[PDB]
């Protein structure tokens, strides 16, 4: 797709000039060796003064052929606990739903940092993951606990 791979090059140039500290996303290799701008590996980093604090979190952004008409789809790998993210890893979030709050001028960099944001305020309204969602609702200092436990196991 020429308006889909313009446009990620666009991205590529914007985050490679100016991205967020911690913060990692680069697109992959197709079997050639080639770069693969429709599959980017990306990684956030927990906020500081949070549970998230010293994890490094990996994900997945898979672009369709009609971006930047459609969101991507973002997939941390492996998958996290967290009440807005399925057992697939899939991230639940309004902005990453053509049919909801997309809107195709959001750039990757903003993507990466309204996710960093959910990572640590989960909304309620959005439960993808059945035990982090009961767990956030029953018992927070225990939320807390496996959030904190989660970013050890993603500690660099
Ligand atoms: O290992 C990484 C280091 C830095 C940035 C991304 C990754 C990654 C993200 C998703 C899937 C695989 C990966 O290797």
């Amino acid at each position: 797709s020429g308006i889909a791979l313009s446009r990620l090059a666009q991205e590529r140039k914007a985050w490679r000039k100016d991205h967020p500290f911690g913060f990692v996303a680069v697109p992959t290799k197709n079997p050639d060796g080639t770069m693969n701008l429709m599959n980017w590996e990306c990684a956030i980093p927990g906020a500081a003064g949070t549970p998230w604090a010293g994890g490094l979190f990996k994900l997945r952004m898979l672009f369709k052929d009609d971006y930047p008409s459609s969101p991507p789809k973002c997939k941390f790998e492996p998958p996290l606990f967290h009440p807005n993210v399925y057992p697939s890893g899939t991230v639940c979030l309004s902005i990453l739903e053509e049919d909801k709050d997309w809107r195709p001028a959001i750039t990757i960099k903003q993507i990466l940092l309204g996710i960093q944001e959910l990572l640590n305020e989960p909304n309620i309204q959005d439960p993808a993951q059945a035990e982090a969602y009961t767990i956030y609702c029953q018992n927070r200092v225990e939320y807390e606990k496996r959030v904190r436990a989660q970013a050890k196991k993603f500690a660099p």
